[PDB]
This record gives structure tokens, C-alpha cells and sequence, in this order.
């Protein structure tokens, strides 16, 4: 059975990344399921610290270890036990009363807010990898474009020339701040609250590094309320989330306006575009719209955690509303799709460059030229090209059309005198090309400002991956110690005790 | 004329701080009166860069100049002058023609940007400061409370002893996140987007960290279509007020209710309370009300911003919406106010103790006394405690008086079986300082831990403040500069040339 | 396996309105299969009109409707075939070439509009039904409590007596309130939108007004734009669900706090409790915070909604966010808590009455005594009577032992001359019975006023029924129509052509 | 001086509807001052009915109701007299003691309650009759526009041939259930809580009725809590202020959508269009621009208001958000300002006729056809055109260029099969008018169709005017009628006690 949704126009197979936009909906796991594999690494990294503390004795620590690794089979087809008492109370008809050894200096409350972080950070890098390989997909288009001319927009209004790189290359430098704010969190997220208990501690010795460290935490939410009742990294995720979301529905917008049958600047790769079950001319944007799709719908839980946080005390509180998986998938969907769009967008050059040359974006130019060989201030130069324009429009003239006649007697009508300036002068000011390569200071679309641009971007992609990867390797060194601590008191118990 | 609401239980004045909740909607700048100044500022950084790069003369330049203090004058009871091309053209009446000059390479689309920059980063430092304020009085008060016994509650139910002091700590970590994320911000705000023009730069020859300096930017946004379109930090410097008055909302809600009529273990001072026109015995707590809502009304702002950007494409528009003076001003009104509560507020310190001998939060301490003392799991020790607790509350028995058999009657009912403890061990379990000098890890209630936490919250507070008066001093250094730069070249084309 | 969190305090089994709250996330529908079965019920009345229209012949009409009722019983067990294109061809397969036939004059645009109202409006009287039974329970409760006297709050302070029957026909007035705004909405959403096709209707002879009352709906979307691109039904029927549970949530945290261990003026029943894994004396607010969590939430759909439509042309888009199936669920989860919550409640009578009595909610009757018998002014009296607050409160008396020597030193000590009234008047004044009795308006807590209340609300609720009975009748009627046409032409093709 | 703004192609003068765009900001009143001169009826009403009560002398009454016109003078230039207990105390300062007997019965809490909500209902009116005067130009516009054919967009694709004057009548439609919510939620505001005092009512007998028929009102909000609790019909008219903006957002960004240098069917009127500070070519939507900014930020009242209510228990509370004057005035100005742009906009006829000719939106009614006319199924047909459509992309051929030949090779490409149709059958499925014509059922864009929707309209608008006038009316009798009484008391005692 082929996908029945590809008819028409909508050639070929929808593209992985498209495709992933339809499915994180129905596979999204529940939080309580998302969290409920870290929950059990916690029990592990608990029950380790309290052997290294004395609290436990060796024999007592291996069969709660053994123990938790059968209810974690069991839990993995019985949702039931995903939450605390109920796999506590699976522990104990496993392996006995000393099952209720495990909670021991510990709550629910910072259990939870642990396993919850752990959820999130983990999340957080996944976030991360997948904005670099936005960032990289938007930097590698940018460089294939350094002289593919076409004109900027503001207000939805034709501006300047620029080119496609000197565009995407925005996109590079909101992208990179964005990270800037994913990791900045990440080191608020990657904090252990555990050895908090239900908000105050314990009496009991905790060893509170031990356990950070074995959960591949960078430090402690060091006070016990904060332990418990801190959330505003949940709603930093969230905003951030947000925030870089809203970025990519305006990327999404802007290539939705370049693609409709009036602009016609580029066109969606088929793979990233959908038709219609009446209408047979369509090539819909459904990547496009499905991913602001996502963005918009960001905006729901960065509010809801708020407003619950605006509505408690400083306090643990089963009230506070979370960041769930499902919004989570979303923003990597929507991210992936985007990142495939801008990978694969054929740009119509021709038409660019046509725009570029006829639509009279290239009047800013002219006027400067007029500032500079005659020395007139820049708002009666203003002046005297927009009644250029106001005229050419009226004549039905395009903007590679004007010449000196044009420009005189717009001159003479608009302040009574000539202009002296020649028929070249005006030529090259008009020229689309030479606008872009007039444009050559930093930031600005001439191609050796871009291509700096893009030598620095790489620079920073490079420095983006290797703090990903130390990231990465950090928690997986620490799950790993974990592993190997929890063998060896469960293998010294079994052969030697 | 006294102030009419200071009647009855309302005594003496309403503190100043209070009394700002009361102020700033009235007083509140447009966002374009506010912006106004900077602007002004961003005509004399333009027009003295565009004179080092040679275009405009020194005599251009002292002219326009000249020029500007005369419209800033004029713009001083004129608000129609304090937007562009009203004040270009009062401009251009008081100096003429040559007033056109100064917008060459220039466009309303990245003064803006930069004016707006200039206005939200001087409000950042005013944010920082007061939150620095704010945490000084968190510290100092916790200082003084390191062996205030109080419970701490968790949804809203007596959870366990701690103690003002303990509490106190955990609202300066936040505090401390909180101010992070505000110099986190600081650093996007703080880059200058002025030689982007329009959206596309420019082919005058502009020398852009020219003007950054001047203007006490530390960087660039380089690319100019971030330049003009650029607008996540606005979005960022909404959602890091509406978190930080989130947490500001919930010690807001915490002293509320523990100065109701019931609770009676804190009472605001009457400064920072008010009462009712027809209630003669209320004393209100207009101030943490009021407080409150200034949280959560900075959601206003963050969603509309969002939505904003998440309804336009990556380009300059009009649509955006902003972070607005009278917004930012509730936030100070409020952040001061809560300062002044937290200083000024009078734990009721034979209640607060009462309620942890006597309500049954000691009930954790018996249950690890169980577990230490017989070696008991703890999921048993729990459930014969919590029947201790049933039964006293059946009886009428107050938590400090509980003993032996009282326990034992609990023990046996609950598993059929005594238990082996002392009078002593219960008394000592049920005795709450002795709960509080138990909880002696990182983070915890002991006041040897608390005053670990206030010696290095104190190390960091230095740190705050140092951060700030470096911010401060580039700021009125590059502003100094600029003001020299001026009066250079108007004094040496009024004696020179 | 008996419920692990049944420990301690927590005896018993859940409410299962309680148990609610913990079920409603993993086993939420998604939105494409909540809206599948009335795609299938859309198919079947579109289907049929095109044959009274003569579009489709009965044998063509025949071999559809069978297939439809083959290919559902296939998407019950394979959710790939519960969206368009692929429920389409797998009607091709199952009965060929004449399934293509079924999306004449139609579109998935009109299809996917018309479906999802058909959800939401099945949604809305379910939802409707909780809220009457929620205003039922509240009703049913204040009908006992008329002469429960208690204090009323406001700013969380003490502020007169009422009983405990007058504040539940506060909540009785907001519900009415609400279930107007619900049936408002009704009449929105029940309108049809098949016909508009892709969004310009069509030239085949269709009859929109045969398939909308086929489908139960009271009119038709008639502009046929309006009927793919219109969405306010959805962004208001999340801003009522909103604003309903914000006043659940208010409701919530009042009896949070009547139950917290320092007012003790209530107590949840056992079975909407819960306890904590690590402190043995705690009975948890857990339903009630659960509630408050939903209400936190549903702030998120409204937000995603409306800002999707500030983002879009008045176009059918893929772009638009939904109000899901999980969203409704939680409101239907937490509706039913509170229903139980407030059946169950139990009100420490005792208690309440000894606040009303003790701490100065009766002051304001002593003030309009003061000014009824001696003709004084209101603020002159409130000073006076302020007065005696102040220092009954210095010396520790409480209300209902202040006498006629207390309150003539406060008036001496206030005013310089005493006061006119007797021991008598003073003591009636301090009565909080009394102060109830006094208060026998509209709207008041006299017994017989909240009463008269109870009565109309009897009556409300009588019609709340009778619109729900006859909202529901009529759609039932529409379905049975609509499976008796089906029947018809099935087994007159079969038997009779 | 003229409007420095109006250069270049902003030829002429701001339309007024556009300038109030730039003034609502700086103009707008704060809550306390917009609210205070309804407090002041309000103080009238009050005395006025604690007279006819007995509570107040003939003598008494006129004492303070003439003390009022004093201090009404004196708070018109005297913000600080524009809250309660200040205005009191200065009515105190003019007529004596007697002044504190107008808060008989009364409070801070349902007076404010009582005043925001004359406020708001003022406002609502107000408001209605703006989207009444919206809903007639966009009504008068579409009669103009019945053989105005154009495209019609879905996901900003063309789709299918329309009129203007259809998809104005989508916006009719839009409006007409927007006027229904804001007539649903006057019901609700126009309800008095006077009388609640505090929250319990009063010992006094007051007579609610006639303080509530003095103002205007249109019944009582009955249960006192819910007098000074109640706060949804805040919420409620934020969220239809959010929801019909949106609409309002919708139509902007389609009308800029269509005046883009690239679609070019419609131009604003030079009136409602700004230009650039350096870009002379720019004619640019502001008028668009700001008016969506305006619906983004209402979302931020919404937001504000149901986080607040969120955040409390069902008590009078100040820590409620309000919707406030300048949020109304946004929503004002901006409904002004596209009603004229609706009245103004020029549609370029010509250009609109061309793409429906040339870009592909008929081959639904090619498809159509041919299922028509050899009968075979939607979903081949479909096929067979969309492989028309490709092909004639691949060559260039405009769709009013493709013939006989064209969809015979595509059918047999296609199927193997050719396709019995003539060549003028094919010339009369791809003439855009005929589209038009066949497209002639219920809110279809034939031309009768649209004319009777337009002829539904005016009736319903004239039914909008009945409305408003008798609104209106019945509050201009009520404020005579006070108005009367008050004069009747003061010249009684004037002259004849
Ligand atoms: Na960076
Ligand atoms: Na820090
Ligand atoms: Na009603
Ligand atoms: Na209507």
C-alpha cells in the first residue's frame, strides 16, 4: 500500500523529515512513561550513595539492585508501575520487606524533580543536536548562494537587493544565539535537587555528590526548598522553546510567500510539499504550515507552567504544570522539516534577478548616488526619486528602464531644477548586481561580507558540536560508573558475601 | 492633607516602596518618550562617525549637531518632535538643508532597533539592581533567623522543621538563577544594529563599531537583517521578568498566608499594609496583592510579544509588539515593595515554634528514629507512625505529647508487634530544633549549613554588584566620549574654521 | 494488588472522580481518531444527499456505504487509515473504482471542519452534563448548610460571618454563568460547513441544507470561505473552558486553604486524599491541587489557538492549532473531582463558628450600631471601633468578650467623649449569628435569603436539564434518520435492483 | 508645520482612521481615571436610594449630593481625589462629618465592582458600534464587487475563482458572530453588585433594585460573594476583544498579502499607506501593520486577567488584572482604521481577472467535468488534471491556453486511455467567470448568491443598529433620571425645608 497522499503534484515519497510532522502526535510517550527509565536509574544512584554511606550494607544494597531490575521488566509492559509507590510496592513483593529500605532519606518530591530534570536535559541536547543540524543545513545553502541576487523584504514590501546567502545567513546568527540560550539553560537544568527529601532535608548522612555525580549532574540545587520547589527551568525550557520556534515560523513564513504562485522566488522540493484531494494545480506548503504549526502551539505549555508558578507558593506543589514529551517531539519535527526544507528549496534565479532588476528595489542607490556626485542632503534626494518611481510607475516603466530623461524631469517637477548626473551614473546605480556589491561592510550581502560571515559560522558550528559532544560523553561516562558499581555489589554479594 | 487611606489599623505613612505599587501606572513613559533620549544620543554617535569617515566635513557635522540640541529642546514640551521625521524636519526648519544629511546610511528601521536596545538595556541594569536589592534583604533577614524555628509546608500542609533563616536561603538560589538569566540577556541586548539601514546595510562607507563604541555597545549584530528583524531579546527580556515575578508572586503568597488570621505566624508592618473603608479590624495585605499582580500581568507582554513574532516573516515590520516602560516600571514597584515586606516583616516566633512541636511535622524524625533504632524498613516505620498520628488526632493529643505508649499502642495495633525504643528516643525525635539540628547536610536547616549557604550567597552578592558597577561605569564612559566628541567638533568650527 | 498509595492517612480507595485525574492523560485519544468516527458518519450523510440530488445513483450509493462500513471496521485496529486520502483508497481497494465518487463536491477542508465541530459539539454537552452535575452537587450541598455559620474572606483575611450555604450559592451563580456562555457557544458550533468544499463551494447540485440535518446540525456555515476558514468556535470553546476552570481553581484553593492544619475549618474526605511516601502525618490536597493543575493548563489550547489565527490570512490553513481531545478530558476529570470534593466536604462546624465569634468579623455590625443608635458617621464610628481592634488585640480579648467598658475607652481614647449605647447593644453587635441574621437582603447569608437563592437555582438547574435532554434528543434523532437512510439504499439495492 | 510623514508616495494626509493609530497611546486614561466619574453616579445612586430608604434626611442627602459636584471639580484637576477614601475625606473637608454617611451599606469592593463594570459596559457599546460601522463598509464593498472575479487562496495557494465581493462576505459573516459574543457578554456586565458591600451584604436596608435601575443596569449580580468575586466578565471581554482582533488580523495580513509588490490585486489608498525614511520606492501597509500589532497585544489582557483569577480563591481580591483603557482604545483604532481601508482599497480589476484566467485555479471545475461528461470517478479525473497541470508548468502554457490536445495526452499519459470531451467543453470548464457562475448554491460566489447574502446582512446590520440604539437609550433614561432626582433633592432643601 503506497502513501495514499502522494497523488498529483505531490511526487515521489514524503521526505523523512516531512513525514515526522504526522507521526509525534500518536507516538508521543507520557511524561510519567518518558520520566519512568530515569526514575530507575535514581533508585540505583540512591541505593549506591547509601551503601557508600553505610546506610545499607552490601547484602541489603544487592538485593534491592536485583530487585529493581525485575520490576523494571515488569514495568516495561505495566504502566502501573511507572510511579513510585506502586513500583515500591512491586520491589517488595519481589524481594521483601527490605525493598522499603530504598526510600531512605528520600521523597517522591526531589525523586521527582531529579528524574524530571534528567527527562529535560536529556531532551535538551536532543534539542540541541538538532538545531546545530539546522544551523549546518542554513550555512551550506548559504554558501552555494553568494550570488544568487534577489531582494530583501520589509513590511512584506520589496526593499533592497541582497542574495540568498546574505538571507540565510540571518538565520545562522538568530540560530546561534538560540544555542547560546539552550545551553545557558542546560547548565540550570543539569543541577541535582536530590538528597532535598520531601523539602528539608534528612538526618539521615547523605553523600549528595555522590549521587549528583553518579547521575552525571554538573553540581547541586544546593538549598532544600529550592530542591523541590524550583520550576523555572521548566518555564526557561519552555520559553526558549518558544522562542526559537517562533523564529523558525517566520523562516517558514518567508519561504511560504517566496513559493506562492504570485512571488514564484522558489519552490519546495516535492518531497517537503503535500497537493489537494479536490484541487489537482496544488503544491501545498503542509511542511511550512505544519511547522508553525508547532511554534504556535509552543506558546501553550510556556504559558500554562507560568501561570501555575503565578499561582502557588515557594513551595513543592502537585499543582505546577509540566513540559510534556509531546511538545517536545513537536519542536524536533517541526526543526527536522525545516532543516530538510532549507536543504533541498530550489531558488528561481531568473525570477529573483528579474524582481531584483524591474520592482524599483534598487531606488535607495539611485538616490544615494544622487547625495554623493552632487552633494544635495539625503531627503531631497529622497524626494526627487520617489517622484521617479511615482512616474515610472504611472508610465509603466521598470526600474532597469529609467534613464537620465526620466530622472531629469522627475528632478525639475519635484524641485524646479536639473541634476547633474550622467546616463552611466544612473546605470550602474540601478543595476542589482552593483547595489549588492556596493554593500560590502560587515553583515551587508556583498559576497566576501557573506562568505566572512559563513568562515565565522562554521567556526562556531565547530565549537557548537564539540560542546555537544563533551555534553553527550560527560552523562554517558557517568552512566556508566553507575552500571559498574551497581555489578559489583550485586556480583560481591552473589560470590562473596 | 494626610494620606486618606492611612485610617485605623493602617498606622503612620505607607512605606515609599509600597506606595510605588501605587505610582507607576500614572507616571509611566510611552514607550516613545521613553526611547526618545537614546535616539537623540544615536543622532550624535551617527553624525560624529559619519565626520571620522569623511562624510560630512566638521562643518556639516558642528552644524547638525548644534542643530540637535536646539530640536531636543524643543522635543522636551513637544512630544509630536520625538519621533523621526517629525524631528529630521524641525530639524531641517531650525539648521536647514544640510539637516537631511544626517540620515545618510541610515534608516528609521535600525534606529529603532538601537534606540530600543539602548532603552531596554538601561532598564536591565535598573532590573538588576533592584534584584540585587531584593536578595541583600533575603540574605541580611536570613541572617538574622538562623535559629527562628517555623515549619515548612509542602501543598499547602506542615511537612517538616526548618527554619526563617532556611526558608530565606531558598528565595536568594532563585534569586541568584534568576540573576543569570538577566545578565545572560544583558549580553544579546547589548550589541548594536545600527549600520544594517534599512535591512540590507549600505554602500556609504560606515564604520560601524564606531558608533557601537559611542554608544556603549559591546559588539555588533553583524548581519543586517538580524540588524532590523532581529527581536528575540525583547521576547527574552519579557519572559525573564515574568519568571523572576513569578517567584517574586510566590513568596508573595507565601507570607500572605502566613499572616492570615489563622496561620498568625508573620505580620507585615503596618507600612506595608492597609485596611478597609468599611472592615475597621482588617489589616491588608494590599502590598503582596498588589505585588502579585504586577506578576501576573507580565505575562501581558511575553505572549503578545510571541505571538507577534510567530505572526511575520524574518523581516523588519511594524507589527512587532514591544516591552513598554509602564510594564518594566510595575516590575520595580514591585520588586521594591517586596524588598521592604521581607525587611520589614515580624515572624511571630512563639507561634511559629508551637505550631512544630504541636502539629505533628516531627512525625518524620520518629519514623527515621524507627528505622535507625530497630531496623524496620521504612515503608513499615511509616505506617505505623502515620497511626500514631490517626490515633492522636482521634485524641486530641498534641504531637510533643506524645510518648511510649502511645507508640507502642500504635506499633501493636498497626503489625501486632511492640517495638523496641525508649522513652528518651521519642522524645528526642519529637522535639523539633532537635529535627532541625538533624538536617545539617548542604542545604538544610541546621544553622551551621544556613550560614554556610549565607556566607557564600554573601561572596556572591559582591560578585552581583561588582558586575553591575562594571556595566554601569562602560556605559557612562562611552557616554562621556560621545558628549567630548560633540563639543570637539562644534567648538573647533566655531573658533577654527 | 491493592492501590500502593492507599497507605496511612490515605484509607480507603480513591473517589473514582478523584482516580480521574491520575487516568486521563494515557488514555487520551488523539485528535485525528477522536474526529474518525464522525468522518465516517460524514461520509455516510454526504453520500446520501448526493443520491437524493441525483449525483450518485442507489446502486453507486449502495456499493459506498457498504464499503464505508467495511473500511471502518478496518481502521478500528489500523489507525493509518483514520485520516482522508488513506481511508479513500482503502475504499478503492475494498469495492473499486466508484469509492472515488464519495468526494464529489466535497474536500478534506469542509470534511475536517464539519468533523471536528461534530467532536467538539459532542464534547460540549458532555461537558455541559459535568457542569450541571458539579452545580448539582454545589446546590445540593448549600441546601444543608444554611445555618452553618462561618467567615467569608477577602484579601485572605477574616471579613464577616456568612454561612457556608451562602458561599456555595456564590459558586452556584458563577456556574449558571458559565453554562450560559457553554450553550451560547453551542449555537456556534452546531452549524454546518459541508458544501463550502475547498473553500468556494461547487458547481455540482448539492442540497448543504439535506447533509447538516442528516448530521444534526441547527443551520448551516453558510459563506463558503467562513466555512473552511472560520476557527473562533475553537478559540472560544477553549476560552470558556478556561475561564469555568479558573473559577474551579479559585474554588480549589479556598477549601485548600480551610483545610490546611492552621484554619482546620474543613476536611477533604479520605477518599479525595492522599499521603506523603516519606511524612507519615500528612492528608495531601492532592485532588484538589491536581485540579487546580488542569485549570493551569487549559490556559495553553486558548493561548495556541488564537495566536495561530493572529498569524494567518481568513483562509482554510493547515497552520491552525486544535483544541485536543486530552485538553477536554482534563476538564472532565477535574469537574468530576470537585463535584466529589464538594459532595464529600466536611465542615468543622465547631470551628468555624469559634472564628466567627473570636476574630473580629463582627466589627463591621458593631461599627453600623454605633452609627444606627448614636447617628455618628460611618468613618468616625470605623475609627472608633478600629480602635477597639487595636487593643483588644494588645491586651488578648477576643470578640465576643468585648464589652461596654472597651469600647468606651477606645472612644475616649479616639474622640475624647464616649458613647451613647449599652452592654446589650454591644453584645447583639458581637453575635455572629446575628451579624448573619442582620444581613437578610438579596444575595445575603440569612437563611431565608440564601434559601430564596436555592429555590431559583432549583428551577436554573431544572432548565439547565431540559436544554441538555432536548440538545441531546436531537442528535440522536439525526443519527437514527441518518442509519435508516443507509439501511434503505443498502437493502433496496441489494434485494430490489 | 505639516505632517512630516506624508513624503515621497505617502501622498496627502493620514486618513483619520489611520492617524488614531499613532494617538491611542499617549491619549489613553489610566483604569482609576477612566473609572472615576462612573464611582462618582455611582455615589449619587447610592445616596439617592439610602434616601428613599430612610437611611439618609432629605437634609443629609442634599448635604453630600451637592458636596459631590464640589469635589467632582475639584478631582477633574486633582488625579489624587480620584479613589475612594481620598475623595471622601475630601468631601469631608467640604461639607462636614455628615460626608462619611454616604458609605452606609457600602464598600471599596462592589463600588469598584460597580464602577468597572459602567466602565466596561460604556466600552462595550463603544465597541459594538465600531464593529457595526466595520461590518457596513466591508457589506457596502462587497455590492460593489459581485462580477469583481478573483482568486481565492487556501494555504496561500491559489485555489479556486471567487468575487470580492464573496470573500467580503465571509468577513460579514465573521463580524455578525463577533457582534452575537459581544451582545452575549453585555447581558453579563450589565448587572449591578452594589449592595454586596464588603462581600456579605449589610444590616442596612438597602434597596439593590433601585441603586441598580438609577445606573442602568439590567438586573443584579444576586450573591454578594459573587459581587465583588466575580470577575469573568473581565476575562470574557478580553477574550472576545483577543478573538475579533484576530479576524481583524486574518483580513490585514490577506489585504497585505494582495497588495505585495509580487500579487499586485489590490492597492491601499494612498491615506492609509506610509512610505520610507530612505527607501523612496516604499508604499507601505502601516495602517496593516499596526492594526495586527494591536490584536497581538490584546492577547496579553487575556492572558493577564485568567492568570490572576488563576491565582486566587473566590474572594474580592486586588490582586485581580484588569482590562484596561488603552487596551480598548487599540482595539478601537484599530477596527477604525480597517474600516477605511476596507471603504478605500482599489482592487486592480484587471490583474485580479489574469491569474484566475492564468494560473491554474480552474481545473477543479476541468476535473469536474470530465467526471461530468464520461463519468468516471473524482479520484481519476483528479489525476488526469493534475497531469495537465504539470505538463503545461513543464512547457509554459497558461491555463486559458490549454485545449483539446493538451488533456488528451495527459489522459492517455496518465491512463493509457484518451477521454471523450470537445474542445468546448474543456473552454468553458477553464473560463474563470463560468467558474464563478456554476458555483451557485448557498454562500457560493455567483453573483445571486452573494446579493442574497448581502441582502441578509442588511437586515441584520439594521437589526445591530436596533440594538445599540435601544442600549444606549435605555442607559441615557436611567442617567436623566438620576440626574432629576438628585436636583429634586437639593432644591427641596434648598428652599422648602
Ligand atoms: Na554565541
Ligand atoms: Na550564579
Ligand atoms: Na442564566
Ligand atoms: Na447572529
Amino acid at each position: 500500500v503506497p502513501d495514499a497522499t502522494r497523488i498529483g503534484r505531490a511526487t515521489g515519497a514524503k521526505a523523512p523529515e516531512f513525514q515526522e510532522l504526522y507521526d509525534f502526535d500518536a507516538a508521543a510517550l507520557t511524561l510519567t512513561s518518558a520520566v519512568f527509565p530515569y526514575d530507575s536509574q535514581i533508585h540505583r544512584a540512591h541505593v549506591v550513595m547509601l551503601t557508600e554511606q553505610g546506610i545499607l550494607t552490601v547484602e541489603e544494597s544487592a538485593t534491592i539492585l536485583s530487585g529493581l531490575a525485575q520490576v523494571d521488566e515488569l514495568a516495561a509492559t505495566d504502566g502501573s508501575l511507572r510511579t513510585y509507590l506502586p513500583y515500591e510496592a512491586a520491589l517488595k513483593r519481589t524481594i521483601g520487606s527490605v525493598a522499603g529500605k530504598m526510600h531512605i532519606g528520600r521523597s517522591r518530591n526531589d525523586l521527582a524533580n531529579a528524574g524530571k530534570r534528567m527527562f529535560l536535559r536529556d531532551q535538551l541536547l536532543r534539542t540541541i543536536e538538532a538545531v546545530i543540524g539546522y544551523r549546518e543545513a542554513v550555512v551550506h545553502k548559504a554558501a552555494d548562494h553568494l550570488d544568487t541576487v534577489m531582494v530583501v523584504y520589509t513590511q512584506r514590501k520589496e526593499a533592497q537587493p541582497i542574495t540568498l546567502g546574505h538571507y540565510l545567513m540571518a538565520i545562522s546568527e538568530n540560530l546561534a544565539k538560540n544555542l547560546d540560550r539552550y545551553r545557558e539553560l542546560y547548565a540550570r537544568i543539569n543541577l541535582c535537587p536530590l538528597g532535598a527529601a520531601a523539602t528539608a532535608g534528612t538526618g539521615w548522612p547523605l553523600n549528595r555528590d555522590r549521587t549528583s555525580a553518579l547521575l552525571g549532574f554538573d553540581g547541586l540545587v544546593v538549598n532544600s526548598i529550592e530542591g523541590v520547589a524550583g520550576w523555572d527551568h521548566v518555564a526557561e525550557h519552555a520559553f526558549v522553546n518558544a522562542v526559537f520556534l517562533s523564529g523558525l515560523s517566520r523562516l517558514a513564513s518567508e519561504i511560504q510567500l517566496w513559493s506562492t504562485d504570485e512571488y514564484q522566488v522558489a519552490e519546495l522540493d516535492a518531497s517537503f510539499a503535500g497537493t489537494s484531494s479536490i484541487m489537482p494545480q496544488k503544491k501545498n506548503p503542509d511542511s511550512l504550515e505544519r511547522s508553525r504549526k508547532a511554534a504556535f502551539a509552543a506558546m501553550g505549555p510556556l504559558v500554562g507552567i507560568l501561570t501555575s508558578l503565578n499561582a502557588i507558593e515557594y513551595q513543592y506543589s502537585a499543582a505546577r504544570v509540566e513540559l510534556e514529551p509531546r511538545s517536545i517531539d513537536a519542536l524536533i519535527a517541526a526543526t527536522h522539516a525545516m532543516t530538510g526544507v532549507v536543504r533541498t528549496l530550489h531558488p528561481n534565479k531568473e525570477r529573483m534577478r528579474q524582481y531584483a532588476a524591474e520592482n524599483y528595489s534598487t531606488m535607495t542607490d539611485l538616490t544615494d548616488m544622487l547625495v554623493r556626485r552632487v552633494g544635495i542632503d539625503y531627503r531631497e534626494a529622497h524626494e526627487i526619486v520617489a517622484h521617479v518611481v511615482i512616474t515610472a510607475i504611472e508610465k509603466g516603466i521598470k526600474a532597469n528602464k529609467i534613464g537620465l530623461d526620466l530622472v531629469q524631469e522627475a528632478a525639475v517637477a519635484q524641485t524646479g531644477a536639473g541634476i547633474n548626473v550622467s546616463a552611466d551614473d544612473i546605470k550602474d546605480a540601478l543595476d542589482p548586481w552593483q547595489n549588492v556589491l556596493r554593500r560590502e561592510g560587515k553583515g551587508m550581502p556583498a559576497p566576501m561580507s557573506v562568505k566572512a560571515s559563513i568562515d565565522d559560522a562554521m567556526a562556531e558550528l565547530h565549537k557548537d558540536r564539540a560542546w555537544l559532544a563533551n555534553a553527550t560523553q560527560a552523562l554517558a561516562n557517568a552512566k556508566q560508573t553507575l552500571a559498574d558499581s551497581v555489578q559489583q555489589i550485586i556480583q560481591t554479594d552473589r560470590k562473596y558475601l
